[PDB]
């Protein structure tokens, strides 16, 4: 990582909460996000996250500018993502994008995840809340926090693959499951997966073969792809490489997206 002198950084506005700030970096000044920090474990985890981010260089992975580690409080300095977290963004912008735009967002996320997976990094916590959006609608994987544990052991059950829940096997294939959930988040403009089902209701439903119902006006090819991400058997799930390839083909032949999946029976029963 680049060590950045504090005189080069001004914090302006809290954007998350240590806390995260929007600010300016002057190594001619550029907007940045600034996260501030503690025990030895906290320090190792905080600088650990920076070290992980600094090891990556990919369009769809949040870019680290540098750290303040020689002075306290310690800080992480990243690019500033103008549109914030994807979950909140989608819920505030319901209906405002084309299908092609939404699919493009998913391709970007898939490309980032392919890169992580190929770099032997298993995310464990892939969700719309952990993706950020810039002013070109580029989606970047954006949370590399290290002290993470499964809900009801931080990481929510209903985004997690069955094998990760059942016997703690987190792999890139369990991240693909999570990506399937993100697909459904994006195509629904940030609906909560499984709505008010309890954690144990979700797990029972999944184990009995149920999956999330078709989003409204969702392209058939997109629903087919998210369903394959949710195969019980990991070896039947697509790899990120496959997902990128498929999404690219759909984007380059956009008429392919005009064919819509039909209404789920669980949706029919709730309409008057
Ligand atoms: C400095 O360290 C990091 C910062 C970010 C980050 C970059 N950029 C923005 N927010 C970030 N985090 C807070 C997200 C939650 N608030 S939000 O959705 O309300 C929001 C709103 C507007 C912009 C924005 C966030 N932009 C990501 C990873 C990091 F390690």
């Amino acid at each position: 990582t680049t060590e950045i002198h504090p005189s080069c950084v001004t914090r302006q506005k809290v954007i998350g909460a240590g806390e995260v700030y929007k600010g300016m970096l002057k190594t001619k000044e550029v907007p940045v996000a600034i996260k501030t920090l503690y025990t030895e474990k906290q320090r190792v985890d905080f600088l650990g996250e920076a070290g992980i981010m600094g090891q990556f260089s990919h369009h769809n992975i949040i870019r680290l500018e540098g750290v303040i580690s020689k002075y306290k409080p310690m800080m992480i300095i990243t690019e500033y993502m103008e549109n914030g977290a994807l979950d909140k963004f989608l819920r505030e912008k319901d209906g405002e994008f084309s299908v092609l735009q939404l699919v493009g967002m998913l391709r970007g996320i898939a490309a980032g995840m392919k890169y992580l997976a190929n770099m032997n990094y298993v995310h464990r916590d892939l969700a719309a809340r952990n993706i950020l959006v810039n002013s070109n609608l580029v989606c970047k994987v954006s949370d590399f926090g290290l002290s993470r544990v499964l809900e009801d052991d931080k990481i929510p059950i209903r985004w997690t693959a069955p094998e990760a829940i059942s016997y703690r096997k987190f792999t890139s294939a369990s991240d693909v499951w999570s990506f399937g959930i993100v697909m459904w988040e994006v195509m629904t403009y940030g609906e909560r997966p499984y709505w008010e089902l309890s954690n144990h209701e979700v797990m029972k439903a999944i184990n009995d073969g149920f999956r999330l119902p078709t989003p409204m006006d969702c392209p058939s090819a997109i629903y087919q792809l998210m369903m394959q991400c949710w195969q019980q058997e990991r070896a039947r799930r697509p790899k990120f490489a496959d997902i990128v390839s498929i999404l690219d083909k759909l984007i380059r032949a956009p008429d392919s997206l005009k064919t819509l999946a039909d209404f789920d029976p669980r949706v029919s029963i709730r309409l008057p």
